[PDB]
């Protein structure tokens, strides 16, 4: 009976850039028609909570950050269908409305109702359900995972598994989904091929992951970072290499290892430059590169467009090309029945309330993932 | 008989850039080895060798530029096996070896045996079988087909049908080939798709004729010269628009007249900012942009990468994607089998003569292809 109430709970609120979270006390409205409030089990933190802080992901401030978590439904808005009150849920920072153009193309997932591409930090209906300190707060990507409870609209939210070990799929709603889906989906990576894979974070580990199940004779992962190379060989890196160590560029050394180009690159960083890098050690003729790391807002990067004149493709995608209510029940689904494994990219187990302490892990280089519990 | 002879003929000789080209005895000396000496019956004017001539497609001078005709073997050397004195041939500027890694590829076509990437001007041996006024003359992309006698390599030409019309199959080894490529092969437009082409030249028009052909339901032109909206209309354009007819980017207007961007879109000029623009007008999710224009020499585009991370495919592509060696002859039974037509793109035919009147007609915005005969 906290239904049609307001709740009071403990959130980690981002009153300004550049500075520690603040656990403390927020107001949590109940949901309005097709909201669902659900009580957080695990969140993780993923590099892109890291950036709103930094200011390089820009969204409205102050906000309760926080995207990738599995909780349990508390209470459901009029006309709710889809979960009910007890059910295990992830929350989809990519929505799927299921009615747009492109929720209904066969290959599309940005559906037209994202917070993403112009964000307001809002519902749906452009209001916020969080107050703290008695001044409204932004939500994040219709999700805002780093509360105690939030409240999503209903094409934010998936129920999965009434068995669902929640502190290991909450990685299912962001990292492992977006890379594992960025080799298998968006690139399509084909048996015996060579990829070369920027960046051995979480979301990189996972791109390893989906190349070695597609069947990859050859992964090469890149880091400036050593200390990533031995989790990377363990998903299934065969050689690892640190830009740091060459003389020449990088493009230029994978373009030797791979005997003129690698078949896939893949862009797991954010940065304008390693975007150019990789998509020019792809080979000329018949490479793939794809973007998945998050650019710093509103910067251009600039290229030669020979590069893709000669025959080069250049995508780039969210969350790894899947629609994200159909598909996270079903990588839930397989990570059930062994089809794939969480705990290579979990590092580190904190409680909610040192956050600041999983921040400082993600920023020193330690960690992969850190799951927080509620 | 001129076999194992030097053939003294009139050539279109460019001595340096920005000026007009000078018809004048040449000598052709007779093929070594795997090499084929060509009687040239019909070459077309294509922009790429305009931009030789503006010195934008940087090629080593002074040259016989030319590449996209039609002629009939003259002689061959020591060890030839695929083409014999007298067969009607289409030298091919993207060689196939179908030995090399590109060539062994499903996909690919640029083959590494290419004089495009870093352009030397000379036969496979580092060498010229051209002398004018004592001065040896670089070749063009292994073709150089404003001469009425060239010698390529072997992998540099396709046999064609006999009974083949020269003065129209010549548009096979580049303009037609190359547009319509872009739309069925490397675009692989779909059926009731919306496409839109920058660009109504003879390429734009090929990926027309493509984009017709794969069913698409919208074929939207962009061009600045309205006079090019009637023929595109003739081959398929739904609709024409000018860009310079609108207060606001064109890429905002064909997003707005495609309901939220287009699916396929094509870059079919050559101009950096088109590149762009082409890229943004389509479906951000879901969208193909396709790069066929030739871009300034050693110039680099600014872009915003969101423009890929939300789920866009950029691609480009030399001749429309074909293994040359295999696909030529087949574009040439296709044609004289009534499968697609090559008369809407041609708007003039002179003599080789009158070569420079024929590039003052693309200049000047009165052409699509003239045709030239020996
Ligand atoms: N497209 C999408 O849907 C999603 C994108 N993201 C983005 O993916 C990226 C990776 O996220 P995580 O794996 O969580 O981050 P992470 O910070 O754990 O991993 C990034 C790795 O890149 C390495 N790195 C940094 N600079 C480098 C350089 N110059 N050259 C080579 N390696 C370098 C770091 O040492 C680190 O190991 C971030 O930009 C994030 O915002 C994350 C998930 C969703
Ligand atoms: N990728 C490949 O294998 C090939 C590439 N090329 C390139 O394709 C391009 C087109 O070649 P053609 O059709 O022979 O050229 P073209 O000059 O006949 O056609 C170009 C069209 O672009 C239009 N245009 C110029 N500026 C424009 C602007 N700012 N906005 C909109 N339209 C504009 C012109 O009015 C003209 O109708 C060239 O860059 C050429 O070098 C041609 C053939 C093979
Ligand atoms: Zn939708
Ligand atoms: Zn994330
Ligand atoms: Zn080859
Ligand atoms: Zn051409």
């Amino acid at each position: 009976s906290t239904a049609g109430k307001v709740i009071k709970c403990k959130a980690a609120v981002l009153w300004e850039e550049k500075k520690p979270f603040s656990i403390e006390e927020v107001e949590v409205a109940p949901p309005k028609a097709h909201e669902v409030r659900i009580k957080m089990v695990a969140t993780g933190i993923c590099r892109s909570d890291d950036q709103v802080v930094s200011g390089t992901l820009v969204t409205p401030l102050p906000v309760i950050a926080g995207h990738e978590a599995a909780g349990i439904v508390e209470s459901i808005g009029e006309g709710v269908t889809t979960v009910r009150p007890g059910d295990k849920v992830i929350p989809l920072f990519t929505p799927q409305c299921g009615k747009c153009r492109v929720c209904k193309h066969p290959e599309g997932n940005f559906c037209l109702k994202n917070d993403l591409s112009m964000p307001r930090g809002t519902m749906q209906d452009g209001t916020s359900r969080f107050t703290c300190r008695g001044k409204p707060i932004h939500h994040f990507l219709g999700t805002s995972t780093f509360s105690q409870y939030t409240v999503v609209d209903e094409i934010s939210v998936a129920k999965i598994d009434a068995a669902s070990p929640l502190e290991k799929v909450c990685l299912i709603g962001c990292g492992f989904s977006t890379g594992y889906g960025s080799a298998v989906k968006v690139a399509k990576v084909t048996q015996g091929s060579t990829c070369a894979v920027f960046g051995l974070g979480g979301v990189g580990l996972s791109v390893i992951m989906g190349c070695k199940a597609a069947g990859a004779a050859r992964i090469i992962g890149v880091d400036i970072n050593k200390d990533k190379f031995a989790k990377a060989k363990e998903v299934g890196a065969t050689e690892c290499v640190n830009p740091q160590d060459y003389k020449k560029p990088i493009q230029e050394v994978l373009t030797e290892m791979s005997n003129g180009g690698v078949d896939f690159s893949f862009e797991v960083i954010g940065r304008l430059d390693t975007m150019v890098t990789a998509l020019s050690c792809c080979q000329e003729a018949y490479g793939v590169s794809v973007i998945v790391g998050v650019p710093p807002d509103s910067q251009n990067l600039s290229m030669n467009p020979m590069l893709l004149l000669s025959g080069r493709t250049w995508k780039g995608a969210i969350f790894g090309g899947f629609k994200s209510k159909d598909s996270v029940p079903k990588l839930v689904a397989d990570f059930m029945a062994k089809k794939f494994a969480l705990d290579p990219l979990i590092t580190h187990v904190l409680p909610f309330e040192k956050i600041n302490e999983g921040f400082d892990l993600l920023r020193s280089g330690e960690s992969i993932r850190t799951i927080l519990t509620f």
